[PDB]
């Protein structure tokens, strides 16, 4: 009831090749979990050269079909189908009862038949997720210090064990092939691989063939279901509170509270994704990333990307503040001037002094920690050859007004507008008040409430008030930005919106008056 | 494959007026999403004279028909039998293609077909959610203190931005109508409102035509769902943790656990709904609002209401304490004494010379800020009139009794009584805490770690050890109440209850001893 | 539409005894909520020897036929059937239109047909939850800080009431007959069981037959569904966010965004649950307790189990350190040394010698306050006979075997030894952080900060900065290890993970900071 009988679904299989017959007579026994997920798969049923037939809007593969390998071309993608794809590019290569296989299957895999996929992903920020991260030495820093510490001489927590369970199973993992390992399975003698950073399935995973990315974020193996994808419960496992509360925004907004009780007559599967006619409910998919065509004119209303920024025109996750999008996925390559020098005097006549050891200083982010006083402008990243390394107005507009686009699909274009008008007032507030909890930090460095030293970057993360300032942007002006983006409500309010802000600011305020009270007593 | 044929859905319809059928031609290409939507709603299928027909329990208009203009008594309700209504008394009223329509429709408007259901509401504090809240001088300056700040001389943060992406999002805003914008659309120039304050679908949002409320909270347009009503879903875009956590509590309680995975055997549609045949376990509405009908005698168990208040004997929100329900919806209109003299000698007694202050002045809030001292009790406000502002004993004994009766569809009596006792000595209990989380805070007033000037009440919020004080009766006492009412259990203790209670007390203490010892040190 | 007749459906039943039929006949009328949900339930609809023909993997009942009751061999299980058993054992037993009934149904009652499950459970640390947090002094410490404050002289909260709605919520109350409530019932004079105490369903719940549980935690009556004792929904009632958040890391885990999406297509009702044939993605019940079968082999792969405690190696809820597993349920009868006399030594040669007072003490936990500092090892804690209190190395590596036995149905074995292994350096790692919170309480303590006293176990909980080291157990390394074992992302990280966690340690260090500063001014 529900029950699939595994041994009747892979006999009424058609087009396996002689390869994956022989992968599958083992393995529905062996793993019968995932011969059954597999079995879900749309791939299990369609091979490239009937895919190639389909009308491009309903299509979803991507290589050509004269540059996917003749054995490939006629047979449905099974087992050994992606698990034997080019052994010589794969470290972890094994023999495997007499075929050449690989358990990681990479993006470089995929490319084989879906290679516009794959391009775009491979330009995202998401496919640099680990350098962005770890090789940026300031959010290294914050790495650290929030996930090592020292114990009676000793430091524990690192890369390969507190960072792994933490910051990199979103973000992603180095995978390293190190060795072999010979086990005995259901009676049978098997050697497995033995990795260092898999499991892993972070958005930045850095492959064994060097390729970047997991595929298997969003629509996970073996299903690899575009109605997964198309869930909210999917980001979920990487977008929550309190840092990046993307689902809990939409959850508790309109489109989430409807979306839970009529998705059960929505058609979640078609691949060119109609409003309306498919849905009456945006997901995370219909905004940021699905292919969407109008019902009745054919129009394409948004172009599928796997390059999630190309519909984003201003970053909400601050670092610290809210900037226009970089133009390029490479992060860890943005530099900026940190203080401008008139406001750094401005600073230091106010005593806080500390601002003037900023002066000239480059720090690899997108924006500057203060504007200038005099322009009342920050100051936005270049890039290693110099060029701006955020997007320009005109792009900024553009973006906006495809977003506008899907709205239109389901309201008048000036609700839409009205939304990311205020929106815009949201960030310039939030940028505002992560100012205010920035010059409170200045004030508890000056004071000596707080250690710092910008040649050990850990330091400026390390301490209670230090984490308080980071929260100010890293939870809160956050939660409110998104929570404006995606019509949440609390988010914005008492979880950990506005009244957590200026909490936070007054829970700075009373540590330093507590502070000076204990010193000139 | 689920997917919703919208030409051929439209050319199926029947009794759709001649107008509607002129908008419907164009809207299915341009808002094909509202379309889609729009046909989902019993109202695209059903006339008033139809509805008419019903057996009373079974009808859900409530206008009688030779009341209803004649226009609209033999068509479906299109998209013109709303949009243009009553075109003079709604000032966004603009031509468009040839018709004079108004985009937000309102609770007079809904009241054309449903008064019944408008009456019940408008009496309601969800109608009058603004004032309530912006119109109270105490509960205006917690709303400033929470969503406003100061950077540089200039404050930031107001009603048309930081207040109208949190606690206006909930509460509602005023709708101003400002003007309008000339677009190009699909092609198409269409001139359209431009407005201060919508799109916002807060419960007491103040419409332009002067009425109160937001008709698409709970049943969003244009589907007017009561599938959605009923779910727990919808009051989740409001009711949620820290501060009224009623969605989180009903999740983790076993009625929400057994809903969750049993609902899809629910009939959630049948307008009159009855316990056991339609359903085993009870939501929101099921307690809140529904019309309840015994399935096997016929007997009434609980009349529908679209006035909450009505079925409440005891405030659970404490302001600043748990308190008898008001009598009517108008909150602001509330006034109670907030000292009783003999408490505030017993406090002075103790040097706690503050209380003084507060002897005979009133305050707009629904009890006062201690009991006295003699009598043990607190006092309870009064109306302009001076009539009590709150129910009586013998009224909250029959509400009780009532809410009973719900649960007796499910439950023995004694095993609901018991709960509700419980209720009481939670209420209690939750209530000596928040008095003595107001005493340390008047001692931090005392010893000047805080700073308060009553005729600037923003002062009594702005402040850490103030919103501490805050959150022992907004976040803590609120949720412990909630899940004892509703069956939680997490809620009650370390998420946002007993343990979050006493450790904010503990948390006060810690502060002012550092204070102290930082004094006379 | 979807809405049951109920009385068609009594109708149909057949194999009804006619005091069951008795019942019916007017309970249908007074209580359509339980007709309806006993209805659904298999047991409305199997005899027990019916239920004895099935083949032994499929059947649901273990009390073998000859020793089942001879009128109770050839009925369905209905309302008679459960609440006429055994009158003479419980104390709860009235006279009820003629029969002799009771309305807790117990642990006992369901052994007359469920003789494995009851001696399963009735070992388990659930059935003694109870005294295992009641009966022990430290825990009841714990309690009693937690529920309990004192306000101008007067002592508020305790077991029947903040306790009851709090922590005895999820561990169970003791239930007392009190007497008996004169009624009148839909016109019916009816007397009821008055009872203290129930209703609750906590696991630990002391019944009035002295039985020990609620069987209607994870499968609730009336409907008693495995599919709903399947859910994570279930679970939920009681394993959530923060201290237990077993619930929460499972709904970002894949394992659950995939079970929400497809669990639609999924046999939850399989007596024999096949991974793969019924279901692909793991809950709760799959890793804990399920008979899981081999779809294809018929080979078992997992008996099932109402003693959770059989399948855990390690306990991962710290008290105050992550453990190896008990061996009994009776966990409040371990006695553990608290501190070893070099560390105590290492300690007061340091400057705090409290340590020195801990010498020689016994506490009823599992594992010391800290490791030897010669040997590096804790000490653990014995039983009343003497005998080691925690499973043998051995053991957890059977049983750690056995998991890694489940996680093969749907991966390689490596892949889910990797995992366990990062579990490892977790439970290390967080045992470290936990000893450095510990450290800095004994210098709170030491210095004055904070206030203890042994022969008051309260006073270990009692203040804020004890309440901050409670959390970096209780809340923090719990929510590591919960996440890191079951696949979570955010609850290891910023929602209560390692930032948290360094984030108190550090929290804990600004306290002292300013406490010395106060001080030495
Ligand atoms: C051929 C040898 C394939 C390679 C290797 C991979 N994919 Fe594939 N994929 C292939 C086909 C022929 C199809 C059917 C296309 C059609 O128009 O019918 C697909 C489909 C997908 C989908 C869509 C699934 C859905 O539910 O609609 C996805 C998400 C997908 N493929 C992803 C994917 C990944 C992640 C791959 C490597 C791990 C991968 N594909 C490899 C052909 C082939
Ligand atoms: C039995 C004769 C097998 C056939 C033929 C194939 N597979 Fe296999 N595989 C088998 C076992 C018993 C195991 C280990 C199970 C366990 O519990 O550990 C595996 C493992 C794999 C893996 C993972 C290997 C690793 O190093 O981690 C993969 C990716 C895999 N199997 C796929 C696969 C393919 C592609 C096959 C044919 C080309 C194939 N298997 C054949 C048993 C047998
Ligand atoms: C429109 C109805 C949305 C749906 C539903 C969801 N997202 Fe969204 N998102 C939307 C907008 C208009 C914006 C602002 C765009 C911009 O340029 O900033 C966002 C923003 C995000 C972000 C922030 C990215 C950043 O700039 O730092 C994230 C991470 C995000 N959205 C993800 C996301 C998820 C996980 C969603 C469902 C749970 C989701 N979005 C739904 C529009 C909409
Ligand atoms: C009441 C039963 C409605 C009928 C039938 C239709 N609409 Fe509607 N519409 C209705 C309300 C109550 C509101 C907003 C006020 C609120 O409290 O929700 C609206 C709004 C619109 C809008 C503007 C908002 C937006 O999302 O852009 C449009 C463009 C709109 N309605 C169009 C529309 C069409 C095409 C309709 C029939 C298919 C239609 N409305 C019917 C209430 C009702
Ligand atoms: C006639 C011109 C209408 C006005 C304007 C509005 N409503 Fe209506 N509504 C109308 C009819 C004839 C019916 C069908 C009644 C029946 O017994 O069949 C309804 C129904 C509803 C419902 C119930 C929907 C359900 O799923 O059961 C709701 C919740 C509802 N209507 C709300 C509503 C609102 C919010 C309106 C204005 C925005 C509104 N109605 C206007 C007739 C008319
Ligand atoms: C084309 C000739 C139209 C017909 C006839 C009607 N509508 Fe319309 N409408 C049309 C467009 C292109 C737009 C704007 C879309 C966008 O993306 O901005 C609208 C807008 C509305 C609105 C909102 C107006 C506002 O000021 O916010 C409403 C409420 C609306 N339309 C409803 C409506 C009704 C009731 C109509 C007939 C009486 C009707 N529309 C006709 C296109 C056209
Ligand atoms: C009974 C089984 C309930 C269901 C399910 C839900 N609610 Fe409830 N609620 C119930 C009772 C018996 C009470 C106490 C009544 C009183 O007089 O206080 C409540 C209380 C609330 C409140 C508090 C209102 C106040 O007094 O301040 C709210 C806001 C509320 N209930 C809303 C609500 C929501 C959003 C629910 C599901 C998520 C919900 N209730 C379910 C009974 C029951
Ligand atoms: C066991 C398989 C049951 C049968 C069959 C029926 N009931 Fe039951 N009932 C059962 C339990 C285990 C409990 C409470 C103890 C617990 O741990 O859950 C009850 C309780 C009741 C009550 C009182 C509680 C309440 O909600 O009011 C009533 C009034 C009740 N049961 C009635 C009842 C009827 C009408 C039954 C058949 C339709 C019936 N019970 C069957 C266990 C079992
Ligand atoms: C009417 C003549 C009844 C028949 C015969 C039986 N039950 Fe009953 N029961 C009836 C009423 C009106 C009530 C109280 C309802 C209320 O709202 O309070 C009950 C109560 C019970 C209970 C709970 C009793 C308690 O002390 O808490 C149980 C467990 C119960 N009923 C079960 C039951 C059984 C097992 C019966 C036949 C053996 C039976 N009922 C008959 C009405 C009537
Ligand atoms: C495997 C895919 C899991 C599923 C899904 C869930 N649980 Fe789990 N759990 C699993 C493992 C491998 C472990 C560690 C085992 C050990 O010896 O520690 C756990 C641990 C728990 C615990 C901690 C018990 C303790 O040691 O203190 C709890 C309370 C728990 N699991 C419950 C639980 C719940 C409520 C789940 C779904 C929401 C759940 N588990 C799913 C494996 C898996
Ligand atoms: C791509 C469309 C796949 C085909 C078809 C199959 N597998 Fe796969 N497999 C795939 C990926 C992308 C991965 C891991 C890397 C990632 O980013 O997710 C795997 C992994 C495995 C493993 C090892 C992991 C584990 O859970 O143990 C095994 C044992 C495995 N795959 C076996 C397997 C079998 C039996 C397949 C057909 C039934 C099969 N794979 C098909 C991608 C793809
Ligand atoms: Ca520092
Ligand atoms: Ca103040
Ligand atoms: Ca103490």
């Amino acid at each position: 009831a529900n029950t699939v009988n595994l041994q009747e679904a892979v006999a009424k299989l058609k087009n396996v090749s002689p390869q994956t017959k022989t992968c599958l007579s083992c393995h529905i026994s062996v793993t019968p979990g995932i011969v059954a997920d597999w079995l879900k798969s749309k791939m299990a049923h369609v091979t490239p050269a009937e895919a190639w037939q389909k009308p491009a809007l309903e299509r979803e593969v991507s290589t050509p079909l004269d540059e996917i390998p003749a054995n490939l071309r006629n047979v449905v993608v099974g087992c050994y189908e992606c698990h034997g794809l080019n052994p010589e590019k794969h470290p972890d290569t094994i023999d495997h009862f007499g075929f050449k296989i690989h358990p990681i299957v990479t993006p470089n895999d995929c490319a084989v038949c879906h290679r516009t996929e794959v391009e775009q992903y491979s330009k995202s920020s998401k496919a640099w997720a680990y350098y962005n991260l770890m090789h940026n030495p300031i959010y290294r820093a914050l790495v650290n210090a929030s996930t090592m510490f020292t114990c009676m001489g000793k430091t524990f927590g690192g890369e390969r064990t507190s960072q792994e369970t933490s910051c990199l199973a979103c973000h992603g993992t180095v995978v390293k092939v190190v060795g072999t390992v010979d086990t005995i399975s259901h009676g049978i003698p098997v050697t497995l691989v033995k990795y260092e950073g898999y499991p892993n399935h972070g958005v930045g995973r850095v492959n064994p063939d060097g390729s970047l990315g997991a595929c298997t974020a969003c629509h996970p193996r073996h299903s690899f279901d575009i109605e997964i994808a198309r869930s909210p419960y999917t980001c979920g496992q990487c977008h929550l509170d309190p840092d990046v509360p993307a689902f809990n925004v939409w959850k508790e907004s309109k489109h989430g509270n409807i979306w839970f009780m009529h998705h059960k007559k929505y058609n979640m599967k078609a691949p060119a994704w109609k409003p309306g006619a498919d849905f009456t409910a945006p997901t995370c998919a219909t905004c940021h990333m699905s292919l969407l065509v109008n019902p009745v004119t054919g129009e394409v209303i948004a172009e599928r990307t796997h390059n999630v920024d190309t519909r984003l025109w201003v970053r909400l996750f601050g670092l610290i503040y809210a900037h226009p999008m970089p133009r390029t996925g490479q992060h860890f390559k943005l530099s900026v001037e940190a203080m401008p020098e008139s406001t750094a005097e401005a600073l230091a006549k106010q005593g806080l002094t500390i601002a003037k050891a900023l002066v000239g200083v480059k720090l690899p982010m997108p924006i500057s920690l203060a504007p200038d006083i005099k322009t009342g402008k920050f100051l936005y990243a270049t890039l290693p050859d110099g060029s701006p390394g955020l997007i320009s107005e005109e792009e900024m507009a553009k973006r906006r007004e495809q977003m506008v686009k899907i709205c239109s699909a389901c309201h008048n274009t000036e609700y839409a507008e009205y939304r990311m008008r205020l929106l815009d007032t949201q960030i310039e507030e939030t940028n505002k008040a992560t100012l205010k909890t920035t010059v409170l930090l200045l004030k508890a460095w000056q004071s000596g409430l707080a250690h710092v030293d910008l040649a050990k970057p850990v330091t400026l993360f390390d301490e209670y008030i230090e984490k308080l300032w980071v929260e100010s942007w890293l939870f809160y002006s956050n939660s409110i930005r998104y929570g404006t983006a995606m019509n949440g409500q609390d988010w914005t309010t008492f979880k950990r919106g506005w009244y957590q802000l200026t909490k936070d600011i007054e829970h700075m305020k009373t540590l330093l008056r507590l502070w000076e009270a204990a010193r000139a007593a």
